[PDB]
């Protein structure tokens, strides 16, 4: 039994742990400051950027993390929520985290008046997509980024 | 020739013309009072949502539209820009407009100190991708949305 | 353990069993008199179409089915082999049948001089692609069919 | 105004002109004597691998080629036809050959009682997909190939 909740200052290590692990799985290394810079935005009630954690109820251990935020849209008056990061514990298979995390965001999104939630992954990632199809649907869109970015 | 520039109160009548046929192309129908909000945000210096227009330089009229906005990311200190809409008239569409517009967003994105620009389209929108591949690159990302949203 | 072998006349019942199950997975229903035609070709040494089954050693139960055939190319001299159907019993999918059925086809292709093996699957079939990505590689190709077909 | 016909013994040289242009385009170099092989089966009325060329009405010069062939299915009594190669002269692109080349195949397949025609292209081949989309439709398949080949 997993347990999803918003992060507290005392969750900075459990989250920061996964954060580095998430940088590993993805082959990236962000400046050492970003950790704080994000956690700040996560805690400040004015910055519409949240982070949640999946804590193992039977051991008080931080399993997964989910970072999301708000942003406008020229379509519709209501803003939308983007799940920028999602990373469950690499040392445990067939639990429930990620499913429970994606749902927490759905719930918190509904209360905010911005129910429209979205995210993306690598086409190659099939393990994660087993879930995403249960909780969402693959949009027939092709993402395009500026060269060098 | 063609000239790209940010919209002013007077470009609204022209911009809306593109916006309407843009909705036509995408087989959607936004509530007419949404346009007003959009343009409101474009014009507000404080709300980081802009809209540029491609006018037939030395011929007056409008032929292109690009709506974009700034939003935060967990992967970097600086923010990023998302081109939410792009639309040229079915004729002068291929005569430079779309590429000229996408560069405007790049050049402006630079000034803003927030260069990481990005967008997307339907996988089946080949005509547009003939240009997209030049000015930008396809990301190996599949996009997922919440069911019913 | 698992044994993968060519189908004998005595495995028509077992093969047909899975062939039917296979059909409703793919949400299709071929004419009942096609099963025979296939099997007919399977057994005809002169019809370059084969059918291997994965027999669970312990019992005699057939748990796997792989259908493949030979066809020309305009990019080589040696023909290539297409794996048309791959199916492993839902309940007995646990072990590793599908993995060794593809290997069987890999080896038989070698013993035939036409080692170029290939298949295709739905974009959404992530469970299968967890395997296909190991024993093979995704080709940067898009398949197009004639309308009505 | 373009006219498609099955290659004659007197078309081999002009067809070979394309075969090479085609190779360049696809960044490949087939073995020295493959042209002869294909053209062998192309002309043998017992192999079931045809090739047709589109020649200019006035100029009488061969413009494009289309190599296609027959092959079995475990999904039908009828065999499918696969357009293996489609290529138009770069010097003379954006005219009509290709759309007419594919059409020829449809018409010839219909007489053959094997109307189920299909082909492939690189995901990023938007130019050809502007056409493909009009005459066929993207199959939601993902092609996998044997690791080595």
């Amino acid at each position: 039994n997993i347990t999803v909740r918003f992060v507290t200052e005392n969750d900075k290590e459990g989250w920061q742990r996964l954060w580095k692990s998430y940088q590993d799985f993805y082959e990236v290394s962000f400046p050492d400051d970003l950790d704080d810079f994000n956690f700040g935005r996560f805690l400040d009630p004015n910055i519409k950027m949240w982070a949640a954690v999946a804590v193992e109820s039977s051991s008080e251990k931080i399993i997964g993390m989910i970072n999301f935020f708000n942003h406008m849209t020229t379509w519709d008056f209501k803003d939308k929520i983007y799940i920028n990061d999602l990373y469950v514990d690499e040392n445990s298979r067939v639990k429930g985290a990620g499913g429970k995390l994606i749902q927490f965001v759905y719930d918190e999104a509904d209360k905010l008046g911005t129910p429209s939630v979205y995210w993306c992954t690598d086409e190659s990632n099939h393990r994660a997509q087993l879930l995403y199809v249960k909780v969402g649907y693959k949009a027939p869109k092709i993402l395009y980024k500026r060269k060098g970015y």
